[PDB]
């Protein structure tokens, strides 16, 4: 919740204020303008700062935490894997994979069971981003494994190191070594069995390359000729974490908006038994699911993942008309950016249409840097169409067949500090069939 306090002080206090706890300090950046100078008008003046200092120890040298060559390279080699025809295929995946959340909910539907979605939607987004990343099922959404709770560890201790550095107002150590040992094993099985099937393969490897039986990022990495194993398991690990969280977080506080207004859900229903119906969401699909589209928007509008973006200065700079000096540690409050007053009508409120249905779809260009769900400049998320779509399938398959709404009883639905948004005890919801068992198919055109 550490961003919650300094919503209220960047109203009084402005868009640029120093947060200062002893001897220590950050700068807390609110303003769309200030915020387009740091990530992408000077982002050379920038370096990840305490970022990398959270992450280091899962994400090695991966993009996110990473500076200077060894990020340009390394983005340079990876930005081709996430082409047209890759991402068209992955929706295949998202459509399979949300199929199967479909068919749990439907199981607890029938029993009259409550079900606690944030679980739900983490255990969907990792089972979606091993296939997609590196071609191994967790099937995360079916069983437990030793390979699924060592991911989980390691995500539990990188929430306990985003915390870490934040002020308020072994033998945990030694199972963080084994599950990384498990993850990082697991990943040297699959390099090595996708090296022998590059080998074996008679593919030709162009700018649009995928190998329709392994069309993993991985997969593509190997065929493109690409650096050494810790490096290549830090790129994959990387993408893995940032797949992972960051739309389990989507999913769950989209679910939790569409609660807050049944207007929306209405018209969200309308779109999606006209759109899609029963079907598997196609490429075609992701231009005319135009609702589902704002609805995921505005989702990421009201719960950013991350709410904030970190940087250090390296040189000196000046941030609105303030000079300052290298190392001073900057916090972009993403929150403040999109709650903001001044740059929102009616900031609070869910309105997917905030944005006219028939127009372009936002993003930080033209909202100017008042909205960045994906970050922006240089260092701007790489999986920003393929997250996109992986949530508007999810969206359309589940509210296609259920009705949601909260619990009697349910916990209350409170925020947490982390690298992303989670909820403090579940957003348990009940569940009712929208679509009969005996009814044929529909499949509409
Ligand atoms: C809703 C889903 C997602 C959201 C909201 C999101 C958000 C972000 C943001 C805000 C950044 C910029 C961080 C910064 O500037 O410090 C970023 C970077 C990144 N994201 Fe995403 N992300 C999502 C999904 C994904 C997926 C699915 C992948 C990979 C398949 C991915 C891979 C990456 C990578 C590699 C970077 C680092 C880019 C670089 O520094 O060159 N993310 N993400
Ligand atoms: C950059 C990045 C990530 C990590 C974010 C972190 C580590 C945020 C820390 C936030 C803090 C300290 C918030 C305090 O209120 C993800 C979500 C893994 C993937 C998407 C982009």
């Amino acid at each position: 919740a550490f961003f919650i306090p300094l919503y209220e002080l960047f109203l009084t206090y402005g868009g640029i204020f120093r947060l200062t706890f002893g001897p220590k300090s950050f700068l807390i950046v609110s303003d769309p303008s200030i915020a387009k100078h740091i990530l992408k008008d000077n982002a050379k003046a920038y370096s990840k700062g305490i970022l990398a200092e959270i992450l280091d120890f899962v994400m090695g040298k991966g993009l996110i935490p990473a500076d200077g060559e060894i990020w340009r390279r390394r983005r340079r080699a990876i930005v081709p894997a996430l082409h047209q025809k890759y991402v068209a295929a992955m929706i295949s995946l998202f459509g399979e994979a949300s199929d199967r959340l479909c068919q749990k909910l439907d199981a607890a539907a029938l029993k009259g069971e409550e079900v606690e979605m944030e679980s739900l939607f983490s255990r969907l987004t990792l089972d979606i981003i091993g296939k997609a990343v590196f071609n191994y099922d967790f099937d995360s959404l079916t069983n437990d494994t030793g390979v699924i709770e060592a991911v989980y560890t390691v995500l539990r201790e990188a929430e306990d190191r985003s915390v870490s550095p934040i002020p308020v107002w072994s033998p945990r150590q030694r199972k963080v070594a084994t599950s990384l040992k498990l993850i990082n094993d697991t990943l040297d099985d699959l390099i090595a069995t996708c090296k022998r099937m590059v080998e074996e393969e008679e593919l030709q490897f162009h700018e649009e390359y995928m190998n329709e039986r392994d069309p993993s990022i991985l997969h593509f990495l190997l065929a493109s000729g690409d650096v050494s194993s810790k490096q290549l398991r830090d790129d994959l690990m990387t993408m893995l974490i940032a797949g992972h969280e960051t739309s389990a977080a989507v999913l769950t506080w989209t679910f939790y908006l569409l609660t807050t207004e049944p207007s929306v859900v209405a018209k969200l229903q309308e779109e999606v038994d006209s759109v899609i119906g029963d079907r598997f969401p196609t490429i075609q699909d992701m231009k005319k699911l135009k609702y589902t589209t704002r609805v995921m928007n505005e989702s990421l509008r009201l719960y950013p993942q991350p709410p904030v973006l970190i940087r250090r200065s390296i040189d000196n700079d000046i941030l609105g008309e303030y000079p300052i000096k290298r190392g001073e540690d900057i916090f972009i409050s993403v929150w403040n950016l999109h709650r903001s007053p001044l740059h929102w009508d009616d900031a609070e409120k869910f309105n997917p249409e905030r944005w006219p249905l028939d127009g372009p779809n936002p993003n930080e260009t033209n909202q100017n840097f008042s909205y960045l769900p994906f970050g922006g400049g240089p260092r701007k998320c790489i999986g920003d169409m393929f997250a996109s779509f992986e949530n508007v399938v999810a969206i359309a398959m589940l509210i296609r067949r259920f009705n949601f709404q909260i619990a009697p009883g349910a916990p209350p639905v409170k925020m947490t500090t982390g690298a992303t948004i989670h909820t403090t005890e579940g957003l348990k919801l009940t569940v009712t069939k929208r679509t009969k068992p005996l009814d044929i198919p529909s499949v509409p055109i």
